[PDB]
């Protein structure tokens, strides 16, 4: 099926998912000199104090940290958003080398990785209905650069050896996603899509300006994960990022 290689990677996705060539695809390059400050944006509210993580899953393309989204516990509101969006999962995209890995770019600059906190609009009742709506999802994107370790990431790094291969999961309760956030919530926002098949055009993207730093040893552990299943030959899970797609006359707004 779809993947990140020569034969099944982003250049091929349009065949099973024609929307890959659509009008609001993600990621995009953020041209900081074209983005305009928007005084009408309300402040962003990231409310993760009551977040309830359940499980971490290697899905053969990345790893998902899943949350209990059956009540308002971990929510995003404000900024460009109307109403309340509940956190369902987070995951990362990363490179084989520190010079690449993010999906969004900033004036063409690629970061070592990018974190996506995925949230659905509680007016649509659940995730599956939300992804049929142009305002169904809100993704909080955070860049990772290699430098100092991120302490709040280490519980994730240390569980990775237990989910090396496709289909493996592990209990992952009491993980606090507040430990993954940079200091500043300054952000760019634009309308876009999920960045993996089925590439649904349902996302208000909120991309924070300030990257988090993670250590070389932390990202190296991401690169030890496998795309393949247990029992299959080793295919390191690296370079699971889609490159920048055409902006097509969308406007990126700045909160700052
Ligand atoms: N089952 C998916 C998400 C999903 C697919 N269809 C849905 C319908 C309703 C709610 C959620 C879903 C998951 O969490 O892996
Ligand atoms: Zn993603």
């Amino acid at each position: 099926h779809w993947g990140y290689g020569k034969h099944n990677g982003p250049e091929h996705w349009h065949k099973d998912f024609p929307i890959a060539k659509g009008e609001r695809q993600s990621p995009v390059d953020i041209d900081t000199h074209t983005a305009k400050y928007d005084p009408s944006l309300k402040p962003l509210s990231v409310s993760y104090d009551q977040a309830t993580s359940l499980r971490i899953l290697n899905n053969g393309h990345a790893f998902n940290v899943e949350f209990d989204d059956s009540q308002d516990k971990a929510v995003l509101k404000g900024g460009p958003l109307d109403g309340t969006y509940r956190l369902i999962q987070f995951h990362f995209h990363w490179g084989s080398l520190d010079g690449q890995g993010s999906e969004h770019t900033v004036d063409k600059k690629k970061y070592a990785a990018e974190l996506h906190l995925v949230h659905w609009n509680t007016k649509y009742g659940d995730f599956g209905k939300a992804v049929q709506q142009p305002d169904g999802l809100a993704v909080l994107g955070i860049f990772l650069k290699v430098g100092s370790a991120k302490p709040g990431l280490q519980k994730v790094v240390d569980v990775l050896d237990s989910i090396k291969t496709k289909g493996k999961s592990a209990d992952f309760t009491n993980f606090d996603p507040r430990g993954l956030l940079p200091e500043s919530l300054d952000y760019w926002t634009y309308p876009g899509s999920l960045t993996t098949p089925p590439l649904l055009e349902c996302v208000t993207w909120i991309v924070l300006k300030e990257p988090i730093s993670v250590s070389s040893e932390q990202v190296l552990k991401f690169r030890k994960l496998n795309f393949n299943g247990e029992g299959e030959p080793e295919e390191l899970m690296v370079d699971n990022w889609r490159p920048a797609q055409p902006l097509k006359n969308r406007q990126i707004k700045a909160s700052f």
